[PDB]
């Protein structure tokens, strides 16, 4: 699939059985999903963007299915207005930006 | 041509003469830059993201040349740590995210 940028490129993902809507963001190093339950093997981290810095919960190799394709990749939880899917998953899926 | 997400998709643009390193971001509704003196032709505004809000000077019809294409578009000025090229500029050059 092609992606028009006329609308926000929001697609729906299943984060390990848990369905969730995420934004394909090529200006994110990482992926931040709010309120999903991923467990116990976490490490707190802080992320940054334009208003400042947020505190997160880093989980590794979680399983993810999006655009009907599979992946295991780092997942950071936090207080984000939207679930962002950054470059770490975009590469995993083989996504690109074309002019 | 084409771009991978291995590395930040950062490009060299020229906003009315002045060259700058910009991030191609499908996750921004708007474009924001710093260290560029546009003029006393603006409207002020509050754009938000991770970490909260920031204030900007909004400037309509600015001319840009990036990746061999010339376009005219709104550009916001403010305290962004990295210059940003949002969806307003992506659709002006005919870029898309594909899989
Ligand atoms: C750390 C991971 C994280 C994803 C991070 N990057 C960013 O946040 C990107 C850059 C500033 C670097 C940023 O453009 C990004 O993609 C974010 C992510 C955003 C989170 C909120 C939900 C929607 C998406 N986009 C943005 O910040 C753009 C900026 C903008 C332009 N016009 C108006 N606003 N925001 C938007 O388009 C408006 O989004 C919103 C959508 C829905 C609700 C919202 C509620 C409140 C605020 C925003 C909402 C990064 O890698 N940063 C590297 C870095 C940071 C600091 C210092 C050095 N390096």
């Amino acid at each position: 699939p092609q992606f028009s940028l006329w609308k926000r490129p929001v697609v729906t993902a299943y984060i390990e059985g848990q369905p969730v809507e995420v934004l394909l963001d090529t200006g994110a190093d990482d992926s931040i999903v709010a309120g999903i339950e991923l467990g116990n093997n976490y490490s707190p981290k802080i992320v940054g963007g334009i208003g400042g810095f947020i505190n997160t919960l880093e989980y590794k190799n979680v399983e993810i299915e999006v655009l009907n394709k599979k992946v295991r990749a780092t997942i950071m939880t936090g207080d984000t207005p939207i679930n962002i899917f950054g470059r770490n998953i975009l590469t995993a899926l083989g996504m690109s930006l074309n002019l």
